[PDB]
């Protein structure tokens, strides 16, 4: 058995997200708890910029994200589409990835998120990254 179990109270906060009014640029960063075979909250913010997610998550350990990005449009409209992340940095050990792996569905049909983007480096997590991928 790798597949974690979500934290309950996790799963309410993500279930909470789906579909929220605020529009301020929150990131929920989970992580595995590897003795509970837990996926948990690790941290929160209110509001955060591609840039400063990009520099909150660890450069050699996995974690998974659902983020809320306020994109501005050429044409001055704006929209705040929610994404699921899972940062799987090259480099991280394989037992460690590996679990991350095996939970991420979980995680994925628990957020409920269709926007599913996988990064192999932090650096690609950018606004520009963003954009491309949230456009369609």
């Amino acid at each position: 058995s790798m597949v974690c179990e979500v934290d309950p109270e996790l799963t309410e906060k993500l279930r909470k997200f789906r579909f929220r009014k605020e529009t301020d640029n929150a990131a929920i960063i989970m992580k595995v708890d590897k003795d509970r075979q837990m996926v948990v909250l690790e941290e929160e913010f209110q509001n955060i910029s591609p840039e400063e997610l990009k520099m909150e998550l660890p450069e050699r350990q996995p974690r998974f994200v659902v983020y809320s990005y306020k994109y501005v449009h050429d044409d001055g409209r704006v929209s705040y589409p929610l994404c699921f992340i899972f940062s799987s940095p090259v480099g991280c050990k394989p037992e460690q990835q590996m679990m991350y792996a095996g939970s991420k569905n979980r995680l994925v049909q628990t957020a409920e998120l269709t926007k599913v983007f996988e990064i192999r480096t932090t650096d690609d997590l950018t606004e520009a990254w963003l954009q491309e991928k949230l456009s369609f």
